[PDB]
C-alpha cells in the first residue's frame, strides 16, 4: 500500500493513545523505566470505507500487513519497542482502529536535586514521520489514556499519566515529523530512608560527638576516627545508588557537610589536647564545653540553611 | 480468519489451564519470579466440526495460523511470552484442544513484613480480549492446571497451585476484557538466616556488652565502637537482599532497633567514664552494674514487644 | 505434515543422542549451566522410503519443514533451546537421521551439603509428547551419546556423561509423554580454597589467640575484635558466593563455629580482665593459660567432629 | 538485484548521514557508548528513474528488498546494528534517498589520562565494500549529519557531532573497501568529582596529619592508620570506575602519591616515638613541628608538579 | 541443493580465513572473549562454472540460498555466530568465494599461573562436518588471514594472529569432521597493577614492620593488626578478578605469603611483649632489633625464591 490521498489539502491526524499496563525497573543510576502499556492508533483511510447494509457485520478487521498503517515509533527509547498486533477494526466509513500491546524500555531523565525526598515527571514520546505524498500529525484520544489499578512502581507513587495534546511538529531533515509528549509523574517513597541511611548515619555522628564530655586524646582519637570510618560505610553505599550528577542533590550536601563535622572534630580534639599539654586546663576544657553546644546547635542551624535552601 | 459465530447470543466460554514445569528466579529485590509451563486451551468453533464415521482418524489436527485461535495474554509480565506450539487437536463436535508450552518473567509483588519468615502469593493474570463480532470469556479447566514434582523454587517451599475459577470481566477503552487469576502460593525457607544473618549479628552485639564489666573508656570505646562497625558489614548486606519498601520490615526493625542498643551503650559507657571524672565511682559503677542486667532485658522485652506486633 | 502410521500396532521408537562441545558457566547460586551440544535423533517413517537403485545417490536430504519431524524438547532448561539443523539424512528404507547442534541454559540443583568438598550430578531430561494418532517413545543411541576432550568446566572435574537407557513414561494431562534422563558428573575442584579461604581465615583466628599470651584488656580487645573483622569480611564473601540453602553447608558450619570462638575468647579475655580488677590474678591467669591449650584443642575436636559429621 | 552499472568507468559515490536522536550509556570500563540515530544514504541508480509528467506524483516510494541498496555497515561496532527502514524515495532522475533509523553499541576507546577532568573524542566509523562489478565510495551530506537538543549523555556536556569529509579508501582482502568517520567530542562533567572524591579524600589526609601536633604514639599510630584505613575505602573506590589502563591517569597518581603521605607519616610518627624512648626529646619534636609545614607544603608543591606534569 | 560431486573420489578442500575487524570483553573471570571478523570461505563446484565469453561480466554473484555452501561451524562459542553475507562471487571454473562478516563469544581457556605477568594463546577453532555423498577438508588460505591496524583488546597487546595450517580430521559419531584452529596471541599489559596493587600491598606491609622499631603492645598490635585488615581490603579485591584456579596463581602465592608476614609479626610482637613481663628486655629486643632486618631479608629472599620458581 501507501498512503490515503487527502481529500482536501489537509494533513492527516493520526489518535494516539497509550495505557499502562505495567511500570517496572526504574532505574536511578540509568536514567530509566520498563513499560508495558497498549498503544491505541486511529485513522481515515476512506480506501477501506464500505456500505454496512449490504456487506454483513458492521465492522471490518484486517490482518497487519494488508492496510496501510501509519510509521509511529517511540523517540526516547534504547530498545525499539517490542509489539503484538491486537486488533486493526475498520468502521464504515474508512476510519481504521489499531491496537498493539508493547513494551519498551523508556530514557527519561530524573532530578535527584531533593533526592530522596524528589518527584518526577518521566516521558514518552511519540513521534510519525511525514511522507512523500501528504503530511502527517499526531493527536491524542483522551479516552484511550490511562493506567491500570494493578500498576506499582515500586518505590515510588504514581500521580497521573496524562499527554500534552498539541504536538509541537517541525522539519527534520527535509521533511516533517510530529512529536507527542505523554507524562508519568511520579513521587519517590522517602520513608525507607529513615531509618535505613538517615538516623543511622545521625546516631554514628552522634557518638562522635561524646569525645566532648571525655579528656582523653588517647580515647577521642578512637572515637572520632573510627565513627569516620562508619560514616564512610554510608557514604559510598549512597553515592552508588545514583548517578554523578554535575548538580549538587540535597543528601549528598548533607553527607559532605558532615566529613568537616567530623574534620572539625578531629580539630577542636587534637586543640583540647594540644592546650592540655601546653598546661591551660581551663582554656582547653572551655572550648571542650562549649562544642557541647556549638555543635549540635550549628548541625541543627546549617541543616535548616541546606533544608530551605534546597526546597 | 474471524471467531466462531454466536448460534444464541451467547459469549464464548473459552477453557484455560496452566501446568507447571519449572518456577525459578524468585527476584526479591525485583518482585518477580521465572515461569515455564504448559497454557492449556480449549472452545468450541463449530466452523470446524465434523463427521467421523465418514472421516478416518477421530480427531483432526490443524498447524496453528490454519484456524482461529483466540487472543489469549498474559498480564503481569514483562517478558511477552516465548511459546512453542505443542497440539491442536479439533474434536468431531467442532471443540478445540490448544496446547502450547511457554516461559515468561511474572511480575508479583511480595510483602516483606515478615521477612524473612514470610510467605507469598504469586499471580499469573490471563487475560482474553473480546472482539467486535462477539465477547469472550474465560474459565479454568480444573484437571489442566497443575505442577510438576521436580519443581522446587530455591530458597522457597511451594503450598499450592490453583485458579480462582470466576474471572471477573470489565470494560476497558470501550470492548470488554475477561481475566482470570493463578495463584501460586509459597513460603520462605528460613533456616539459612538463623547462622548466617541472626546469630552473628547477637554474638557482635553480646561483645559491645562486655564493656559493662569494664571501666576502662580507653577500651570499652574500642569495644562497643568496633563491633558497630562489625554490624554496619551486616546492616548493608540485609538492606540490599530487599526492596526498599515504604513499610517497615521485621528484620529491618530488629536492625534499626540494635542501632539503639549501640548508641545508648556508648551513653552509659560515656557517663561512667565521665562520673570517674567527676568523682562518683559508685554512682558510675551503680549504673554499670544495672546496665549488665538492663540491656539483656529492655532487649528480650523489646524483641518480643516486636514479635507480637508483627505477627 | 503428520507422523508416521503405526503398520502394527506399535509405539515409535525415536532414537536419541547428545553430544556435548562445551560445557560452562555452573552457576552455583542459579544453579544452572550452559551447554552447546549435538542432539541426534533417528525415527521410522517409511512413507519417506525409496529405491536407490532408480533414485539415483545412496541417500535423501530434506530441508526440515518438508518431513514430519517429533516434537522433542527439554525439560529442565529456561532458554527454549537454540537450535541449528545440521542434517536430516533419509536411508532407502525411511529411516531418519536428524542433526541438530543446540545450546541452552540447563536448570540441575546441585547439593552444597559437601561444598567446597563437593561433587553434583546435572540432569538434562529430553522429553516427547505424544501425538493423538500414535505414542511415541525415545530410546539411547548410545554411541551418538559423548563428549569432547576439548570440554572444560571451570572449577569442575567432569566424571561421566552417560544416560539412563529407560526411558520412564507416563500420562500428562491426558496423554502419554516418554521422558529421557542423560547425567553429567562432575566434582569441584576445591583446591583454590585452600589458599584463598581456610588458611587465611585460619590465620586471623589464631592471631585472636594471641590474647591468652597476654594481659591488656586494652590491646586485647584490639587483638580479638579487629581479627572478628577481619573475619566478617571473609563471611560475607563466602556466603554471597552460594544460594541460601534451607539445610546447612559444611563450610558454613565451620564459619558459624568460628564466631564462637571469637565470641567465647572475648569472654575468657573480657574474664582475665575481670578478676584482675577483682584481685585474683592467680585465679585469672590461670584461665588464660588454660585456654592457651583449650582453645587449639577444643578447634580441632570440633572440625574432626563435624568432618565426621558431614562425610 | 545487483549495482548501478558504471556510465563512464567511474565509481558510484553514496551519501552518507548520520543524525542522532539519543547518546546514553558511556561505559568508561567498557570503552563503549550506545547510539540512537538516523542513518541516511544517497546515490544514483538511473535503471530507477523515470518521467514524472506520465508518471503522475513527483516522487516513487520502494519497500527495501525491491531495489539495489549499498552494503553500509558500521565498522566499530559489537552489536551488528538494530534499524527499521523509513523511507527510501527515489527521485525522477534515478537518485534515491535512503533513510533508516538504528541503534548500535559503538566500541570507541577513551583516554583516561586526565581523568575525571578529560575530554574524549567518540568515533561511529561507516563503510562500504566494493563489488565485482564495480567500486563504492562514501561521501558525506553534510546537512544530513546533526543531532537532537535533547540529547544528554549523563555525566558528559557534548562539544560536536562533526564527519570527516575525505574517507581514507583500501584494499582488504583483495577488493576495495570505503571508511568514513564520524566524531562524536564530550567533555566530563567533573563537578560531582569535588564533594564526592576529592575534598573527603582530603580531609582524611588532613586528619592523619593531626599527630605532628600530638606526641602520643598510643594515638597517632591509630590517627595515621586508621584514616589510611578511610583512605583505602576510597582507592578500592576509584580505580574499579575506570579501566586497568597501561598508562598512568592523573587521578591515579594523585591517590598513588596519598599512599606516601601515610607511609612517610607513619616514618616521622614512628621515629618521633623512637627518639623520645632514646631521650632526645629536642631533636624528636624539632622533626615533628618541622613537618606541621614540610607535608602541606611538599603537597602543595608536588600536586602542582604533577597537574603541570599532566596538563 | 546439495554437495559437488567427487570427479575423482577426492575430499572437497573449502579455503577458510578470518580477518578481526574487532576483539573485545576479554573476560578473565568467564574465560571468555568477543571477536567480530570477516569469515571467508572457497571451494570448487563445477556445477556453477560458466563460460566468460559468452556470459558477459567475468564473475556471477549468487544470494545465499541459491547455491550450496558448506556447514562451517564455530566450536569453542557460546553465541552460534551472528553472520550477514557479504558477497558470493562465483569464477568461471566453478570456484566459489564466500564471505560473510561474524560476531560471537569465543570461549578459550586462559593460563593464570603468571599473572598479571601472563600471556595467553586464543583459540578460535572452525570445524565442517563431512556429509554422505561425500567427505569436506578445510584449509588455511594464508593471504584472507589478518587483522586491523585499530584492533585494541583493552588491558592486552596483541602479538599474532596465525593459523595451524594443517586441520586434524578425525571421526565423530560415523562421520568425518575436519577442524582448524585459529590462533591469537595476547601479553597482558602488567603497567596498570604496580601503582594500583603492588606498591601499596607493600606500603601496608611495610608499615606493619614499624612495630619493630617500637616496644609498646598496645600500640604494636594496633600497628600490625590494622594493616592486616587493610590488606585483606587488597585480597578479596585481587581474588575476584580472576577464577578459582585449580593450580597457583603467582599473585596469588605472594599475597598468601604475605598473610604470613603478618601472622608472624604477630607472633614476633605477642613474645617481645610476653617476655617483657618476663623481664627479659635483653632477650625481647635482641629479637626485635634482629627482625628488623630479618622480614625484609626473608621478604627479598622469598620472592626471588617464588620470582624464579614461577618464570
Ligand atoms: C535465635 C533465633 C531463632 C529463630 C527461629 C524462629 C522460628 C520461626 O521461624 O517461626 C516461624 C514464624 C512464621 O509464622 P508462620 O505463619 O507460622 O509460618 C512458618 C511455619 N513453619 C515454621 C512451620 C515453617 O516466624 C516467627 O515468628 C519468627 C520468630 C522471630 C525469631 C527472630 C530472632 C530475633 C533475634
Ligand atoms: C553548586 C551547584 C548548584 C546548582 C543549583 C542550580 C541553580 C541555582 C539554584 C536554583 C534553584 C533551583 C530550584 O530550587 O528549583
Ligand atoms: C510503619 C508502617 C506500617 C504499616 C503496616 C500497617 C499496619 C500495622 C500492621 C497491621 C497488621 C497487618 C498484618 O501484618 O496483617
Ligand atoms: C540441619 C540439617 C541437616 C541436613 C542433612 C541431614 C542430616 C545430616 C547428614 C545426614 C547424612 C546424609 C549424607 O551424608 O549422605
Ligand atoms: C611513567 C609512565 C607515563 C606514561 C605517559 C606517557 C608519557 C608521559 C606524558 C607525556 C605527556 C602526554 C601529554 O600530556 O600529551
Ligand atoms: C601448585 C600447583 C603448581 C602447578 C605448576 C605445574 C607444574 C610445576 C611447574 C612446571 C613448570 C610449568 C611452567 O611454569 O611453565
Ligand atoms: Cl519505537
Ligand atoms: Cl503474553
Ligand atoms: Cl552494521
Amino acid at each position: 500500500v501507501s498512503p490515503p490521498p487527502p481529500i482536501a489539502d489537509e494533513p492527516l491526524t493520526v489518535n494516539t493513545g497509550i495505557y499502562l499496563i505495567e511500570c517496572y525497573s526504574l532505574d536511578d543510576k540509568a536514567e530509566t523505566f520498563k513499560v508495558n502499556a497498549f498503544l491505541s492508533l486511529s485513522w481515515k483511510d476512506r480506501r477501506l470505507a464500505f456500505d454496512p447494509v449490504r456487506s454483513g457485520v458492521r465492522v471490518k478487521t484486517y490482518e497487519p500487513e494488508a492496510i496501510w498503517i501509519p510509521e509511529i515509533r517511540f523517540v526516547n527509547v534504547e530498545n525499539a519497542r517490542d509489539a503484538d498486533v491486537v486488533d486493526i477494526s475498520v468502521s464504515p466509513d474508512g476510519t481504521v482502529q489499531y491496537l498493539e500491546r508493547f513494551s519498551a524500555r523508556v530514557l527519561s531523565p530524573l532530578d535527584f536535586r531533593r533526592y530522596p525526598f524528589d518527584s518526577q515527571t518521566l516521558h514518552i514520546y511519540l513521534i510519525v514521520r511525514s511522507v512523500d505524498t501528504r503530511n502527517i500529525v499526531l493527536a491524542v484520544d483522551l479516552e484511550k489514556v490511562g493506567k491500570n489499578d494493578d500498576v506499582f512502581l515500586t518505590g515510588w507513587d504514581i500521580e497521573s499519566f496524562t499527554a500534552v495534546v498539541k504536538p509541537a511538529n517541525f522539519a527534520l531533515e527535509d521533511r516533517l515529523e510530529s512529536k507527542l509528549d505523554y507524562q508519568l509523574r511520579i513521587s519517590r517513597q522517602y520513608f525507607s530512608y529513615i531509618p535505613n541511611i538517615i538516623l543511622p548515619m545521625l546516631f554514628i555522628l552522634f557518638i562522635s560527638w561524646t569525645a566532648f564530655w571525655s579528656t582523653s586524646y588517647e580515647a577521642n582519637v578512637t572515637l572520632v576516627v573510627s565513627t569516620l570510618i562508619a560514616h564512610i560505610a554510608f557514604n559510598i553505599l549512597v553515592e552508588t545508588n545514583l548517578p554523578k550528577t554535575p548538580y549538587m542533590t540535597y543528601t549528598g550536601a548533607i553527607i559532605f557537610m558532615i566529613y568537616l563535622f567530623y574534620f572539625v572534630a578531629v580539630i577542636e580534639v587534637t586543640v583540647q589536647h594540644y592546650l592540655k599539654v601546653e598546661s591551660q586546663p581551663a582554656r582547653a576544657a572551655s572550648i571542650t564545653r562549649a562544642s557541647r553546644i556549638a555543635f549540635p546547635v550549628v548541625f541543627l542551624l546549617a541543616n535548616i540553611i541546606l533544608a530551605f535552601l534546597f526546597f
